[PDB]
Order: structure tokens, then sequence, then C-alpha cells
């Protein structure tokens, strides 16, 4: 088999099946023809292939798909028009209700959203668990209890879940586990090789890397996947991803390796950086021996990660400051561009609320989130530490 | 008020906002920035205008949403990644479970199958009402009753619905009535100066025009825009719309009219042609004197269409040998692309089946389906003419 | 033979071709590689169809390239960057010092830059002759004269070449010919046809349609054109033409015919307008009877086009006011826009000169043009109308 | 203090932008429009005239090309940019304004093929006089100055054997006699060479190749003083080429440019094993990569160049046919010319680009008759190893 990039960089594609191009054409077109109608038959069927319409199949979003698929060490791939276009997709597809799913404590807002205002009010169940909790999830396991769904590392703290402890569990009941993988990219983590059975990214973040489109990717086996490409994708949110975008997509997934390297040096640094400075109460990252996830983080993540979240002792208005005060970093919710992003829910994604929501839905009044991103280190220290005592 | 062509090129756009670009510049951005936290705080109640994410809010998203909304008279509109993306974005925030859906009596074929398969298995009851028939109509409505859904003109006859008094039965009861034009396009019928609620369009098809992308459009009032953007788009779909394809799309509306004007003017002729033949038994063309429903569909559409469906004596295996044997006309699905397509579902999209099946879905056996082009008439004409021949 | 517009849209391509794809892939790739150094071999002397490098040859350009010869009636067709490169590109292949170049009376200014600042200054030298006038042209000739260049119609007054009288006279002296078809399209006129041996255009302009692309086209016999390619092209601009741009262009060239029409019908009306107002000294539209030269017009143009120019009485103050008056039309160079465009050389282009200086160039101090675009009608001397009211 | 330069990395992803000049869009928006309108008729008249900043039309200027072109600018460590449709469209742009009949170019022994052909089959034909000197030997190169001498061109590392030159020692001479020193800067990019930095007026790239990275657009930069990028952009590109860049591909090319360093610190790594791993193989007659101290300029080559850079050539023993059989047996690079891409890419210009001629004609244009050329791509190292040793077996 060969290393990732070697994979990042060719899988799927033989230049000779067209002409030489090195690089594979863009297929910006929704349908495709038939030579004669009985061919068109079987493709309504499939024995032939070929694909039909560009909402079902297409050989630019084909190879996105199989590129992706390798990366992850699955069977097959599908590529949608956003994160929540796979999440949503997925889970439209493998619930009903009566069904109930079992969620990790804390998810992506509007995750979080599609679940309680969403999915939530057509007669599925939820419930929230501590997934790094074995004991707990055993407990909380039931016979309608069709899917677990967590990401790890997940927002805010960056708490993750033991993986395969998990799928474990969900073998044993007979439950279906979906890990969002978002964070970490098959760069670093890789869900489905530690039993997980479906992956999700939003591939609008990591992966293209460049925040210049929106994606999402589901992986698993062809089995799951196709019922999700035709139910989830086809008829339950047509969420489909522009040939264009794949196509830019599949660029920066190139040099996926180069950009999660620098992503997770940067990061180290200004972590430990930051461990070290008066105005701040707690880190949290991945990478420090503080982490008090540090084993599980080594054992099921082969790098620490892009993503900081720390916590000033001021509280809001210290945030608020800080965050102000950034010159070389830009407030945005979102992540894994090249330029370093942050926000402060506190008083961005979560600001009318006052203290006692915040913390009920798990959110504390200092807690700072940061994307570091491929900028020089000097530089972004220097924004940093200056950001810091403004935050006073 | 300026003109149908003058808006579809001009509306809501100066270039002296834009550092003189007669074009708008494309935002091919998944991100947009805050200058303070406080700015982005009121970006999530709702209270500074502008923009959060490329999932909610984008300046070239927001051009074709307002340009839209104003080919179809409505207050605002909203894009997404596909007919689909609209159409599922929208039932999805209208409906929970214990409501009403009334429907057309034949949908394309997705928005059957997720109504039925998808949304249906939720708990939202359906059913099919003949919406030329007020009687019939006035009937089902029992106060459950929260949307009625269809296509007009419709598959396969081109069945027609009396939009108005739909409309005066819906606002009696409370309902709301949502349109699926995509087949007219604003240009030829505009459903909201009907007391339509919403219009939803597959914009892959005419609006386009160039078969170069898939996407869909709401319109309708603020109100239920607003949501449907929040609650369908944001959390239930994830149907984001590439910016790329979203130029692209405002670059077909610029010929909307001039395509129109050609699309129903060879269409005409071809149809014209095909009644004075041998071999087709029976015409769905609404531009001739003959077709059942003349009347109504002049009061509601400028010009009678671009799609004609007809049927052949010999049945299926005339179909075949019909179909087989064009040279200009493509064999595929879809319709409203400069190139003329041909499709006989019989012996393509329903191949797996047997007649005895095609009778439950209203699939005659001869019935093959054009979308006419925008080629030299002489040529269709001809391609059209030779193909005829080799039915016998 | 095919008619126009089924050329415009099907010309050089069968889906089958291409696993069915209705609209052709973009070939986005700068290099191609082989299966063989044999096949490799082959690609360095050229006997076969196929491509080396996007900068000599590329499928998606190519496509193109045969979908412009065929609408000029042509043998072969070349794609570059600009116009400019187009031109350029032509003339550097076929002059050499002490060669001559008999050209039109007047040119598009950077066309006049590059002979009489660019090319003329390398020691090729230049004449400037009416090619209305086949005596004077037959009397300018010498045997330094190789190539005779033009527009027709050409800037300012719209004043027509006798293309194919001049052709006559070149085949006396084995001469090639050169016509700058920008203005009229090969749906308008092919001077090829009228026995030119090149024609070179700016698809910026009407071809692209809608004015988000830069674009050169040279079609004429495969000799000269493969000459242009392999020596202007390659070595002397590099004027390589984008793959995405291309595939946009062909994308403006089917809707090519119909857009012409519009254009030309808004045209005729505004200059029956214009022709009877108080405000307006003179006027230079080819489908008026007036026009000097209307009977050639018709014998080359199937259309009068869709530029029209005119001259205010009262001057520079006139057309400086008449000029920001306008709110529909946008005041910029260029032309053959969806928009609507207009400019008053004299107080723009060229209003750095003194009057007597632009006399002797040939521009009238109230000389405006008017690039009319495909908007309403009645919207657009609405805005003429006001902008009259408002020179005086 | 604040006058710190910001890192290369930094400015390859920030510099001459800021989110809020243009509504929080956190990546530029692309200015995909050929053309540009006035509020008045007099705003019009000043951008032909030179008084009010502002665009006429995009074959001139326009903001997403400008974005590009100052970003390449500070890359560089020049005053001004020019971004063109290609390598060529860069090249002939900046000749074609800088010389006329009578003036006289000295040009580096080797040239890029069509750079070479621009020369003799082009601009050479129209009164401007050629001459190749070594620019490697400073004394040969003070000894060819005329007064005529107007232009020093030259790459550097030079195609095909990467012979090296005196950039510092070229200025100087070129400050000396008064003549204007084009640099092509290709296969180092800024961020590994500067030579504008050294004493060069103005740079010149093939973006196509390491600058765009992804090998799917066609572009080409300059990058020099102010007055000469005006002139190029106002004569070459303006009037003489029509050279443009689609405003697509330029921002596409911006987002290569986001990586440059990283890549490079790739493709050069992976150059590095690659050579010293080809010394030692018993086919290999001999090497030239900058990196290894066999290499005849290795002392300039780390004088001027932070890094040795992704190409590689080798001779195999056993002439052209070992060639043939070699190259026939990559199954991971593949067989095309160019360079710069994530792809590594390998050629046999023997039996490929040279396949025509006969073996003696190669020795008078100068090529070897076992030569094979490396693009040393982004792949994992050790796929590169196994392709090239199972490949090397075949060749046997």
């Amino acid at each position: 088999l060969p290393g990732f990039a070697t994979r990042a960089i060719h899988h799927g594609y033989d230049p000779q099946d067209h002409g030489g191009a090195l690089v594979p054409p863009v297929y910006q077109t929704a349908t495709f023809t038939f030579p004669t109608v009985e061919y068109g038959a079987a493709c309504f069927a499939g024995e032939q292939a070929g694909h039909f319409y560009s909402r079902i199949s297409n050989p630019t979003l084909n190879l996105l798909e199989a590129r992706m698929a390798s990366l992850e060490g699955g069977e097959a791939g599908l590529a949608l028009a956003s994160g929540m276009g796979a999440i949503t997709s997925t889970l439209w597809t493998l619930l009903r209700p009566g069904d109930e799913v079992l969620l990790g404590n804390t998810l992506y807002g509007c995750t979080f959203a599609f679940l309680h205002h969403g999915i939530g009010e057509f007669g599925v169940k939820l419930r929230h668990v501590d997934m790094a909790d074995l004991q707990a999830l055993e407990a909380a396991m039931t016979p309608a209890t069709r899917v677990i769904y967590f990401e790890s590392p997940a927002n805010p703290n960056m708490h993750m879940a033991d993986i395969a402890g998990v799928a474990k569990i969900a073998r044993k009941h007979g439950a279906t586990v979906v890990v969002d993988n978002t964070y970490c990219t098959p760069y670093l983590q890789r869900p489905l090789e530690l039993g997980a059975d479906l992956v999700v990214h939003s591939a609008t973040k990591y992966l293209s890397g460049h925040g210049d489109i929106t994606a999402g990717i589901v992986v698993g086996s062809q089995a799951l996947v196709d019922r999700i490409r035709l139910q989830g994708l086809k008829d339950m949110t047509g969420a489909v991803l522009s040939p264009h975008d794949a196509a830019l997509l599949m660029r920066g997934i190139k040099t996926l390796n180069l950009r999660m390297d620098r992503h997770c040096a940067n990061a180290q640094v200004l972590a430990e950086f930051l461990a070290r400075q008066p105005q701040v109460e707690l880190i949290h990252y991945p990478g420090l021996a503080s982490f008090p996830q540090y084993t599980l983080a080594r054992q099921q993540m082969s790098q620490p990660g892009g993503m900081i979240a720390f916590e000033l002792k001021g509280g809001i208005g210290a945030g608020r400051r800080f965050m102000n005060a950034l010159q070389l970093f830009s407030r945005a919710v979102s992540l894994g561009d090249a330029e370093s992003l942050a926000q402060h829910p506190a008083s961005m994604t979560h600001s009318s609320y006052t203290p006692e929501e915040r913390a009920h839905y798990g959110i504390s009044e200092g807690l700072v989130r940061l994307s570091v991103g491929l900028e020089d280190i000097d530089d972004l220290l220097a924004d940093v530490q200056q950001a810091l005592k403004a935050s006073a």
C-alpha cells in the first residue's frame, strides 16, 4: 500500500484513461446521456456503470470519493454540499421514529440544532452521554438504540472518546457508530480502523484547507454509503457538491499532510506558550501532558491537532478584549484554513444568554477557541502576546 | 418598474458600489470575519445586516436570491444546491408529525420518493388529489392540513392546476400553497401572483439553461423564507450552493427570456408537426387548441412551454425504435438545456417494471417526452421525421 | 449542412465519445502524460491528433477552436488570451522588417498602438488606406505589401470596407487579408466567404456576450493558423487561454444567435429614435437608409449590428452632460455585454488631447458610442431620452 | 517592534489584503469581469491621464491580479508585480518592451526551448542582435559588453543542466556598463532565491510550475522596479502580446502560493534523498543535483539558493536504450515534460523531446545519450525510491 500523500495525490486516477491529462478534467455537467434506451434502462438497475445524473453520481465527484475512502481506509465514499449535508443525509437515512440515538455530551451547534429541533422533533429519541465513560455508555444502551454519534475531539474543551471502547459496546448491543472526524482528518485519526461504522467530515475545513469551499464527505461500507447516496442525498437533502468545488477539494487534499504537519507544530508552540501566561486559567490542548486524556490522545491520534481552547482569568470581558485586539488572527467561527482564526463563544456564537445558561449548555465565560494556521510562528506568538495584554 | 429583461440583468447590483465591476465579483469564500465580537454577536440574534456563514448569507448568494425574488415578484428568495434541496428544505420546515400534506396527483419522481419514503415515514400524512378539481380538493381539507404542494404543468401530460382556486381554498383553511414552477420559470408563470405562498425550482433546468450546474431556488414571503433558510437549509439539509455555481446561474438568467422564447417557438413547430403525423396517437402540448385545458393554461402561462409529450402507436416497441434512431436529440432525463433531449420512460426510467405495473403510475406505453432545445428547427424537424419513419 | 444554431451548440462533440457527458468536461490541466516513450516520441513531430502541453494543445481549447472554424467557415481555429493576443500573434508571424502592411484608416486604439508603437518600431512599414476606395488600395500596393488588416465596420463611424474587392486586389500580389470581425460575429458576417484569409476576434465582446472573460480567436487556412499557433502564440506572445475561460466562452456561443438578434433589434429602434432628435447632429448606424454605405453593409452583414454612434450638436459639453445623466447605461469602454454600455471618447479616452488633435485623429467633440445591450427597449429609451434632455 | 517584516509564510497568505475592506470575506472575491465602469465621465478621463487611482479594463489592470502582483512582489522583494497568461507571456512581454533594433541582448548559454526559439526565430529576426555567454564566467561577460548591450537575460539554475550564474557578479558588471538584468527564476521561486535582492532589475516566472504547485493553470509573473514593470504593463502586455491572465486562474495561483513554503520544503527534502540514493546505484554513471558536493557549481548554488531544489538530472549506463527501458518501467513517476507539480515527472529527452534526432546530432545541441531528468514531486519518498529501484532493475 503506498503512503498517505502518494494516495492523497494519485489514488483512483490514472492519467492514461483521459488523454494523459495530469490533472483530471472537471465534469461540470448536470446530465449524462445514453447511446440507447435498454442501455439507459440498465442504469436504474446497476449492471452497466456510467452514472446517469449529477445528483446521484459524477466522475469528478466519484474520484473525490474513492480518494477519501482510501485515506479513511473505508470501502466507499460520498461527497455532499456541506458538513451538515453529510451529517443530516447520514442520520435521515439511518433513523426512523422510535429509534434512539445516543449523542456525545457536546456537539457542533448546528449538529445540536439538527438533533433537538430537526430529526428530534419527528419522533426520534435523543440522549446525551459522556462517550469517555464506558461504564455510563453501557448503562445507557437500549435495544431501541440504533445509532451512537459523537465528535472526537469535541467542542469545547477537546473532550475525547475512546472510539474502539465505544465500538465494542456498539458491537455487543447492535448499534451503528458514527464519528465526526472533521478536526483530525484521516491524516491524524481514522475511526473506521478503530471499529466505527461511518465517518463524517465538513470538508469545508481542514481537507480543503483554504477556506474557499463548503463541502462534506461520508465514508463507510458500500452497503451503508449506497443507502445514504440513494435515500438521504437523492431524496431527503439534495445536498449536491459542485464539480468545480469537488476539484478544489481534491486540490487541497494533495497538501493535507504538509498543512496538517504545520498546523500541529504551530499549535504546539502556541499551546506551550499559552500555558505559561498569567492571563490564562486553563488550557485544553491534546499535545500537553496536562491534558486529562493525554494518553488516550496519543493512542488514537498521530498528532495533537491545530485547535486550541483556553480560558481567560477575567472571564467574558477579558475575552471580548482579547478577541478585539487580534491583528493577524481573524474573528470568525470556522477552522482549518491557512489563515489563523479565533472565536469567543461567550460573546460571539452565544451572546444574548446570560451566564447560567452559558454553563448549562457547557460554555465557560472566558473560553476562547483558536484554529492555528500556516503563518509564521513568531508572527502568531506576537499577535497573541499583545492581545493577552489588551485582555486586562 | 423596469422590464423583465432589464431586471434579469441588473436587479440588485450597481457597479459604482464595488469598484466599478461590471459583473459582480464572485465570493468564493466559505467564511466571513467580524470587526468586533459585538458585531458578530449581533449576527446570530439577527440585528446586523451583512453576513455570518456561507451556509446562511453571502453576497453572491444574496444577489441571485434577490434577483430571483424580483422575477417571481416575491418578497425574498433563497438558493440551494439543487431542486430537491429546495423541496426538502421547504417541506421539512413546514411540517411536523400529525400534520397533513395534500399533493398533485403526479410528482417528479424524487419528490414522490421523498414524500412517500422520506418525510412520510416520520408520521406526516400524505394525500394525492387532482388539483384542477376544486370540489375534490375542498373535500380533502381536514383541519390538520398544513401544506398544499404541486407542479403545474405536471408530468407526464402537462396536467395543469387552478392555482388561483387552490390558493383561495388554502387561504380559507390556513394552509400554505407551494408550487414547483421549474417548467415555466417566472418569465412564463408567476404562481405567487396567483396567491401561491412559495415557489421552488430546479435551477438545474431552465434557469441555468446550459446543463452545467445543479441548483435550486425558493421564493416567497420574508417570513416563510426566513424560516426555511434558518431551519430547513441551516439544519435539516445542509444543501449549500457554490458561489461559483450561483454566478453561472446568474449568467444563465441573463438570457432566460431569449432562451424561453426560442424553446417555446421551437416546441410549437414540432408540436404542430407531430399533430399531422400518422405514427402519433395523442399529444400533450399546452399550446395546441385540442389540449384539454387550453384555456386555464393561457390564463396562467404567457406561452405554451418547451416540453412536448406524445403517445405512439406500436406502443413500447415503437418507443425504443424511435428513441434509438435519433442523432440530434439526446437520450437523457432532464430538460431545459440548450441541447434538445428526449426520453421514453417505459424503456428508460421505468424499464425494470412490466406494463401491468406501468398502469399504477399513469405512465403510458408509448409516451416519449421531448425537451426541445435551441437548435435550428429544420434540423430538429428532420431528426424527428426520420425517427418516426424508423418506428414502423 | 446543420444550421448555425445547431452547430454553435453541437459541433465538434458527441456525448457518447466522453462517457455520456452532455457538456464536455473542462481540461484545467497544464501538462499531458504519455503511456510509453514511443508515444512520447510522436508529440514532438506531430502526425497524430493529441497534445503535449496546454500552451500548444488542450481538448477544451481545441473544441472551442473547431466550433469557431465551423461558424466562420474556415479550415482551422485558434483560441487565445485576448483579442490583442490573436491580433499580435497573427501579425508577428506574417511580418518581418521591410514588409509593409496596409491598414484601415482607423483601428481599435491598442491595435493602432501595437502597429505604430510596437511592431512598426521593429522596421515594419505601415500605411493607412481607406478600404472602400479600391482604386486607392490598388495604388498603394507595393512589393513590400504582405498583409492587409482592417476592421469592418470600423470605429468611429461604422465605416465599411469592400471585403471581396480587397481580396481580389490582394490576390494579384499574393497578399494575405486579415479582418477584425469582432463587431459582427460569424453570425452576421463571414469574411472568409468573401475571400479574406484570416479573421480575428476579441471574444471578450459578443462571443462571451456577458463580460466575464478575456479571450481571442483566429480562424482561417490550416497552414496559416498552424504557423500562428506554433510561432506567434507559442514563441512570441504566450497569450494562452484558460481552459475555464474557454469553457465559459463556448457557453456564451450557445446563445450567440439569439443574443445577436436582440442586440440588433434594440439598436435598430434606438437608431430610429436618435436620428429624429433635435440635439443630434449626425448619426452612423448601418441599418438606417441614410447611412453612407447602406448598400454594401447589406451585402456583407445579415443584420446592422448592435453598435451606434452619434454626434451631439453642443460638442464636448453636451457629451459630458449626456454621459452623466445616464442611469441604466453604464459609462465604460467595451461592448457586446448583456448590459448596455456607453462612452464619449472626447471627454473619456481622448480627453487629454485638445480639440484640433482629436480632429487630426478622427474624433468628433460630441461623438458618443453605445453598445446596445439586451435590456428592455422601453427602459433603454427612457434612459437615453432623459440624458438627452439633460445634455442641454 | 512593529517595523519587523512579517515572515514569508505570513506574507504569502495575508499580504495586501484585509477581509474588512471587502465585507469580512476571508478569501478575496474573484473579479471575474472583463471591464470596469466610471461614476462620471470625468473620473474616466483620469485613469487614461494618470491622476486618480482606479481600473479601466482587465487586460490593463484588475484587483484580483493586483493583489496577486503585490503579493509576488513582496515575496521577491521587488517594488511592483505583473501577472500574465503564461511564462512565455511574461518573458516576451518583457523583452518586447526593453529592446529595439540595434540593441544587443546577452544570453546565458542554455535556455528554455521556447525562450531560445523566441529569441532566435522571433525578436532576433526583427533586428535585435543576440550573443550567448557562459554567465558563470564573469571575465568572459565583462569581455562581451558593448555600448549596444541593452539587456542581460538568463535563467538560474538553467534549463536543462542547472548551470548557475553569479547573479551579484552580473548586476555589478551590468551596473558598470549600464545594462538591464532580467533573470528567469522559475526553478527556485522566491522562497529559495531572490535575484532582485542580489542586484537584478527584473525577474520573470513561469508560475505554471512551482508557484501554482498543482499543475492546473498556465501563468506568468514579472517582478521589478515600478517604472519597468509599468512599462512592460502598458507596452509589452497591453499592445505587444495580449497575454492576459484569467482572474479565475490568478485566484488559483494565489491559492498555490499559500502553501509554497511547505511544498518546496517537501520537493527539496524528497529530491535530496533521491539524489543521494541515485549516486550510489550501479547503473547511474553520473548525477547532477545542486545539493551534492559533486555538483560542479556546488558553492555558488549554496551561496545563492537556500535549498538545492527539486530537479535532478542523471545519466544511465546503457545509452539511449537503457533509458527507454527505465522510463517505461516507471509506475509512479509520470512520463512528462514539465516540473513543479505535486506529481513526480521524468523525461528522457533522448527518446522523447529529442527523439527525432540521431545520436551525433545530440552532442552538438549538447545532450547525453542516457540522460534522464526528474521533477521530484510531493509523493511519499519511499514509494519514489521503490519506483526508481525497480525501474533501474528493468533498465539493466
